[PDB]
């Protein structure tokens, strides 16, 4: 059912001709495109964009994103003739590779100036070989920068991690005093209601906004909150002690309403959901121990004093009271504007000539 | 953190030389490996095995499967030199490509006799070009065989879909009368308990074994069952009317214990979990209407009279009643032996000379 686009990877479309002189951006898949999007948004204002991708999963997604590019084509197969026909048709001014995508024939056989963004060093031979073929490399940490320097890469800088850029959107305002728990799993729901109950003994006017990972469980979450003794309501309606959200697509807009956020996927062995969203609004986030799928992000937030790992119900209780009595300052957003700015300026300067 | 093995894909390992004359099996990733495992098991006994894979995700998994191969190497990069260095070093006797993996430099530049297994026709140009470069093609349906015939492929047969091969394991035994509900999600538990309750009015000895998609939900599932008025217990202990399973890894062993299986991910919009497993015990399986991720399997089971879709609680009751009152003969297992035998013999035939 998926389009693999083999013929096109092997023998790129004659129609790339119409995209001559574009800025070439390569985003392996959906993750890379989303990581890069706050940069593409700005470059799109100053360049025609030729957008390529490697994963066949990304084609459909990327079709919905035609506002952010002029041409769309799968990465050419990694053979000198396929890579060279692509280049020869499209006459690109530069190629920005998001994250890594060490394709040897791509890198070795194209003449186009090449830029690497958001890279980390792994210390492997292939890095020793390909790193130097980039005209500009922008890395996540100064540590990674040192390693590539010892590879004889000229023009390697550090701008921080692109994945820490805030994409806040509009934000919702509600009268009241709220904790927001987002992306909560069935196995997590008990610990959070037992803690909130413990909390409410002290903060009587405090309302919990409970947003399940899967909205098909809202009714079961509500009933659970009844059995624990809470007044409950479904969002719009703020009358409950526990307000349930049964609509997808609202959670990130909803965070700014809380003094504290809790992000699920974390008290059960899921590996964690998006810890960044609440902190972008200057609000601290608590999560359980299972953050192995968002590790870089978890470590980032701890360094920033914005993220707090709790092991159980007692610790969650403890941590909530601490944060309710002393308002924690969070400067994630400003770090975000700094990461964005660092990337944009290096890229604009490089592309200037 | 994953190894992409770029350098090896570009310049395959000298030590492939110690694998001279092996049967080369290519499994893109985990899915393909598992699909082919029942043929590999048998071919392993007559041949040295050189196993390649494309996804970096597959490496770790396949390292645990060293019983099934002699050499393990990532698929060479798709350039004539990388493909040929691989071939030259390893001197394979044949290459069996599982499923599709239409890699053109792979297909065009190697001399090794090539076999394609479990293929289907998509009717596309790359298929017209590459399909004839295979010395033997074994497809899912006679329809697919047809299409490739008109592409001038010689040696094209239909053996069925390898994904319908049963891999049953041991099979647990319990005193009692059971329905087994497997990989049930939170948003599905209510309709299953409601239907089972309506069923228990007539069949008072029936016990329901409830196996959540996720372990951590067992306690919430148990409480839910109590709210419905059932005695409950946790597995080992068969005393409840509803018996929870809070350990992973036994669902597939448990199925034969029941007269009917219900498989979840199908009543909520998940797209379905493994419908095949119970039918391999000769036991009919019921599922809800969301089977879009498991659609070929769904259609197969319907054709076989082994799988029944139900829209809601009322239909689940009706269908459970039908199957409880009149025992349904299921011949999936027998079909499975036929698919496995058709593939195995064609392959052994072609490999003999
Ligand atoms: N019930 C839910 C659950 C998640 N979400 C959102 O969907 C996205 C989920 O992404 P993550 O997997 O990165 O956590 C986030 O934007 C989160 O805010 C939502 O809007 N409603
Ligand atoms: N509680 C659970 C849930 C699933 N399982 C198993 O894990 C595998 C899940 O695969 P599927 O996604 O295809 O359903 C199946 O073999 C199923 O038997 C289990 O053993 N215990």
């Amino acid at each position: 059912h998926m389009q693999f686009e083999v013929l096109k990877r092997f023998f790129p479309k004659e129609s790339l001709k119409n995209c001559k002189g574009a800025l070439w951006v390569h985003t392996a898949s959906i993750g890379e495109f989303n990581t890069f999007l706050p940069i593409l948004k700005e470059l799109k204002r100053e360049h025609r964009i030729l957008l390529t991708y490697f994963s066949p999963r990304a084609r459909e997604y990327l079709k919905t994103k035609s506002d952010f590019y002029d041409c769309l084509h799968p990465l050419p197969l990694d053979n000198p003739f396929s890579v060279k026909r692509f280049e020869e048709l499209s006459k690109p001014k530069a190629l920005i590779v998001v994250e890594r995508e060490f394709w040897p024939s791509l890198i070795i056989f194209t003449k186009v100036p090449k830029i690497l963004v958001n890279a980390y060093a792994k210390g492997s031979l292939i890095e020793k070989i390909l790193s130097k073929k980039f005209d500009l490399i922008i890395m996540r940490t100064q540590e990674d920068v040192e390693k590539f320097k010892t590879f004889g890469a000229k023009r390697v800088f550090s701008c921080g991690n692109l994945k820490f850029i805030c994409q806040k959107g509009k934000g919702i305002k509600l009268k009241g005093e709220f904790i927001v728990a987002g992306s909560i799993h069935t196995g997590e729901v008990e610990i959070i209601l037992k803690a909130f109950k413990e909390i409410k003994k002290t903060y009587s006017s405090l309302k919990l906004i409970l947003v399940p990972r899967h909205i098909e469980n809202a009714k079961i979450f509500e009933k659970k909150a009844r059995d624990f003794g809470f007044k409950t309501s479904f969002f719009e309606n703020l009358e409950g002690d526990v307000i349930l959200v049964d609509r997808f697509g609202i959670l990130k807009e909803l965070y700014p309403v809380g003094k504290i956020a809790i992000v699920g996927g974390t008290f059960v062995n899921i590996g964690g959901h998006n810890l960044l969203e609440p902190t972008c609004w200057g609000i601290p986030v608590i999560y359980g121990p299972y953050t192995h799928k968002v590790n870089d992000l978890k470590e980032f937030l701890e360094k920033e004093g914005a993220g707090f790992e709790v092991k159980n119900e007692t610790e969650l209780v403890t941590k909530l009271t601490e944060l309710l009595s002393v308002k924690k300052e969070i400067k994630v957003e400003e770090k975000s504007r700094e990461i964005k700015g660092c990337y944009l300026e290096k890229l604009r300067e490089f592309l200037r000539g």
